[PDB]
């Protein structure tokens, strides 16, 4: 049966939820932490800000609603609940997203300092975990950095996020953690993309500091090419984009450098597994189920504890469908949930 709503404006929007949420406060569409009467836990929820607005609009709607539908796992970020207070597809017009509430995130952790080498592994070892499961799905994050890594007071992590040009623009940390064939576009990527983000928050935590604080593209990029070398004939062949490979080659050759130079007084293992993590030639790069077979996360690893995702059907993706189609689907998919045990 369908739970009585309540209403309430909070961030100049009319918030209308069911009775069980209560206590609602804005913390950051808009998100307000709430406390979960029927579970007792404590929840983030998210109403989106007007889903069906265009077609590219109501598509990123349905997609947001289908990853987070399908992700079940510790260290992925998965709904509890999702519901609208429309009676019909008539009437919907609004859809709200409930998750757990997480303390703080990974930026709020680090906070110009160093971490331990044990609280290091342990929070890496989370976010591989989680990236291991996002990625057997065929699913890409794109945008990992710590202000997407959601962390408790037990250091527990789960994965946010997953799936302008002003903003990437500048010194912003918006850019900081992107690898550099994705920063400037030079090739169809893949879930290798992500790795490069890891390697690049892994050395943050060691060291306290910002890996590749470029001011802009270029000087991101020199700062990239200074740590891991020019690239070789070999990955110049996979720059698909003429105009992004005629540039590099104009850079003057760099050797990689010797990270142990770079890292001091780091875990060795820990450097190997960053030297693994930071090759130029995504091809190349270790992939998150071999990164958790790595010597460095030996006290944490366990081959039949590091689950792998369920089919995730995305031919949607490719698909070309109206607003009110894209809104059908959406609310098919709001009708159908099943909360977890
Ligand atoms: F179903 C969802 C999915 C993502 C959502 O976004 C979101 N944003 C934020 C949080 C959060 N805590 C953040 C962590 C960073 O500092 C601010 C609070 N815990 N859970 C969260 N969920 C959401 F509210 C509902």
């Amino acid at each position: 049966e369908r739970p009585t709503f309540y209403r309430q404006e909070l961030n100049k929007t009319i918030w209308e939820v069911p009775e069980r949420y209560q206590n609602l406060s804005p913390v950051g569409g808009s998100v307000c932490a709430a406390f979960d009467t029927k579970t007792g836990l404590r929840v983030a929820v998210k109403k989106l800000s007007r889903p069906f607005q265009s077609i590219i609009h109501a598509k990123r709607t349905y997609r947001e609603l289908r990853l987070l539908k399908h992700m079940k796992h510790e260290n992925v970020i998965g709904l509890l609940d999702v519901f609208t207070p429309a009676r019909s597809l008539e009437e919907f017009n609004d859809v709200y997203l409930v998750t757990h509430l997480m303390g703080a995130d990974l930026n709020n952790i680090v906070k110009c300092q160093k971490l331990t080498d044990d609280h290091v592994q342990f929070l890496i070892y989370q976010i591989l975990r989680g990236l291991k499961y996002i990625h057997s799905a065929d699913i890409i994050h794109r945008d990992l950095k710590p202000s997407n890594l959601a962390v408790n007071e037990d250091c527990e992590l789960k994965i946010l996020d997953f799936g302008t040009d002003d903003e990437m623009t500048g010194y912003v940390a918006t850019r900081w953690y992107r690898a550099p064939e994705i920063m400037l576009n030079w090739m169809h990527y893949n879930q290798t993309v992500d790795i490069w983000s890891v390697g690049c928050i892994m050395a943050e935590l060691l060291t306290g500091r910002t890996l590749f604080p470029g001011t802009d593209h270029i000087d991101q990029l020199k700062l990239i090419l200074r740590l891991v070398g020019t690239p070789g004939a070999e990955l110049l062949k996979k720059i698909s984009s003429e105009s992004a490979r005629n540039y590099i080659q104009s850079l003057t050759q760099m050797p990689k450098m010797n990270f142990a130079n770079v890292f001091i007084g780091a875990n060795p293992l820990a450097v190997d597994l960053l030297e693994k993590m930071l090759v130029l030639d995504s091809d190349k790069r270790i992939t998150a189920a071999q990164a958790l077979a790595h010597a460095y996360f030996a006290q944490y690893h366990d081959p039949d504890d590091e689950p792998v995702a369920d089919p995730y059907d995305q031919s949607f993706e490719s698909r070309d469908l109206l607003i009110d189609e894209w809104k059908s689907l959406t609310y098919d998919e709001v009708i159908s949930f099943v909360p977890p045990p």
